């Protein structure tokens, strides 16, 4: 069922910039991957995680905004079918540790996808769920939230990330 | 100048519930502690850290909302002298890993404190800075952000924290 908590990749790892490939096989190894992704997400204090963030080039993300099992969402091969409004969100990313910035995203989005067993579903989110859905799909297209920021803010995020990496190297 | 990245304590460690004592001596040992607190905060991807969170019962917090050295704030023996408004904030805490919730705090706060060398100063913050000043001072009074949540939300944060601890035990 579960195998290992996985290493999360940080910028500038090129695997975070690859366009992920659709999932086309629903077998036990996919279920093990999904289970490890949830474990990895919770262990990293996130509310979502996309497969490219652990070096797996698949259009697959796990999400839990509430933080318990009954509200777990898996989006496989998602597509945004509609979106409405614009809203500022204060956001971070497990692949850009330490960087927090305000970004503008749709206030409401509807996503069609396959669930973790390959069965079609749709979900409409607002607030954090809408933000998370857009953030995770961006990862599947090699896009990270710092990309939409000004050059100044991208530079500051780079400096913060570089300092984080230097501190991790001094951690016991 | 720097000694070691420190272990951050999680609920229910009783040291997070103690009332911190005022700082009385501004010596080199205090500077080393402050430097280590900044390192620990950045390494944990936080924008503030209070000394009780590393098991040091002192009314001392480090803050960096922006993420660079020019905006570092140190508050020593702080006192909120005024505040205005009430605003919802989405918040987490380094001492409650994995828990994110909306809390109500003042929108604007004015704090009198000593800086890292013991010089009195006053700071007025809005937005994130106001939220952070209030969050950090709460830590000095043995208060964590989950305390203001409903019993249902406190239970959900406890179980999320317990799951995080179980995953940490299974991390390589
Ligand atoms: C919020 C929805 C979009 C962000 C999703 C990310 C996780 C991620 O990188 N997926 O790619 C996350 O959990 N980020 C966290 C985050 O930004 N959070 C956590 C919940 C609320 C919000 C706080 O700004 C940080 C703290 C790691
Ligand atoms: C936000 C001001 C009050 C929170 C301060 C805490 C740090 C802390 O626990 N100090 O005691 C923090 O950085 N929390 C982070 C947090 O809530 N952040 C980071 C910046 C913005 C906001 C996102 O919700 C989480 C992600 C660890
Ligand atoms: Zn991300
Ligand atoms: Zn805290």
């Amino acid at each position: 069922h579960h195998m290992a908590i996985r290493k999360i990749l940080y910028l500038p790892d090129e695997r975070l910039r690859k366009i992920a490939k659709p999932v086309e096989t629903f077998d036990e190894s996919l279920q093990t991957l999904i289970n490890d992704m949830f474990d990895t997400m919770y262990d990293a204090r996130g509310v979502g995680l996309a497969a490219p963030q652990i070096g797996v080039s698949l259009r697959l993300s796990v999400i839990d905004i509430v933080g318990d099992k009954k509200e777990q969402i898996v989006i496989v091969n998602p597509e945004i079918v509609s979106s409405h409004g614009e809203k500022e969100f204060e956001e971070g990313c497990l692949s850009v540790p330490g960087a927090y910035d305000t970004v503008v995203r749709a206030e409401k989005v509807t996503v069609k996808a396959l669930d973790r067993f390959g069965k079609p579903f749709e979900i409409t989110g607002e607030g954090l769920l809408a933000e998370c859905l857009q953030h995770e799909i961006d990862h599947m297209n090699g896009k990270l939230f710092v990309d939409m920021l000004s050059p100044l803010k991208r530079m500051m995020a780079r400096r913060k990330l570089d300092k984080f990496k230097r501190l991790q190297a001094r951690k016991p």
